[PDB]
């Protein structure tokens, strides 16, 4: 548990869509909805023996290769597999939501998704204090997974190079390369084919 | 840990600094580590001193509840959140002063360490949020967005609140008010700067 530089693999996801979905039901159905997804969020980490860091609202963090030790390319086929069957969650939920009326119904549309994922050293362990502590990962490796979680367009998947060279060529829909805020050097970043 | 989700008024506090990233660059590792813990720790002793929840960290960002789980009337969740963002600023300067004593900050100059933090007060659905695998106590709805949104929209050092908040607050104690546009947010919003002082 105990801090540690480590390589680690941070996956990063992400819904837009929902509080506007949400804004008809009352408490009882935004957590109906939110702890649906969430559940089977959860579900695409664990079946793929990642480690879900934490929830911010609707949206996900996973690690991989922490705490459990993991090589960087299982690290990487892992990430990849969950941000996959995340999707096809989604499609799953959006397809329930909407013949219900959550959806395509008059103005909340279905959610998109977002997902970012980078690969690179991490201090990762427990931080905070008595009155709380978690095991999380901190660094700018983690902070380049989230800018790419929030600059990929919707329903997409967006890695960085240190992932996508353990990614099979002809899966790599487009690449380009990206400022992110922090970072100096432009990042190049490839957006992933969300089937296989 | 135990809170079906469940609507309620609480007061919501996101806090973050900008500078932490880059003064623990010139630096190595379990030096970030006990870095960011003495920053954590600062902060978290501001909300329980004032009897604050601590909902969770976003890095180096901080989110407090008031009025959950346990109840607080909706007098006393804003005179606790105010005093918890007062204080956390003051704990900050307390530690740029140090860490300027220590070459961490004010040197292959990393600027000081920035305060900013976003009160708001409304509904929001509260309790543990998730699935059997996992699930963690939370606050959630557009009034959580909203306090996010007001943090991220103050200036450097400052503690930014809504109307809602405001209305608690003595109107000396209100350095500026202003509307902003948030964001998914249909209904501009009353803005106040509140005055880190007492
Ligand atoms: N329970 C929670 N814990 C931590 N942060 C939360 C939170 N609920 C909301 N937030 C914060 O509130 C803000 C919500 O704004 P956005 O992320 O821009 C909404 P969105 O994802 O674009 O649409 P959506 O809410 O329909 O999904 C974020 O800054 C998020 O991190
Ligand atoms: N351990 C962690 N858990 C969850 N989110 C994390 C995290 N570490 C970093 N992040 C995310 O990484 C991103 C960091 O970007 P910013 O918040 O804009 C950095 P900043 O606050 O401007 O400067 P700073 O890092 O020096 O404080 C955010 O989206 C943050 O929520
Ligand atoms: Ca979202
Ligand atoms: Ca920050």
């Amino acid at each position: 548990m105990r801090p540690e530089p480590r390589l680690i693999t941070i996956l990063f996801s992400d819904i837009v869509g929902f509080t506007r979905m949400s804004n008809a039901l009352q408490s009882q159905g935004v957590a109906e909805l939110l702890n649906e997804y969430l559940g089977e969020m959860t579900r695409a980490v664990f079946e793929n023996q990642g480690t879900v860091d934490k929830f911010v609202g609707d949206a996900i963090m996973a690690l991989y290769g922490a705490p459990e030790e993991m090589s960087p390319s299982e690290q990487v086929r892992r990430a990849i597999a969950t941000a996959r069957q995340m999707l096809v969650a989604l499609e799953k939920l959006n397809q329930g939501w909407q013949e219900r009326g959550l959806v395509g119904r008059n103005e909340v549309p279905p959610v998109r998704f977002r997902c970012g994922i980078h690969q690179g050293m991490a201090v990762v362990g427990l931080f905070g204090s008595q009155e709380r502590s978690d095991f999380t990962a901190i660094g700018p490796s983690v902070n380049i997974a989230a800018r790419l979680q929030e600059a990929t367009a919707p329903n997409s998947i967006m890695v960085s190079a240190m992932v996508a060279q353990y990614v099979p060529d002809e899966e790599i829909i487009k690449r380009e390369f990206l400022e992110l805020k922090g970072i100096d050097e432009p990042v190049m970043t490839c957006v992933i084919n969300p089937n296989m």
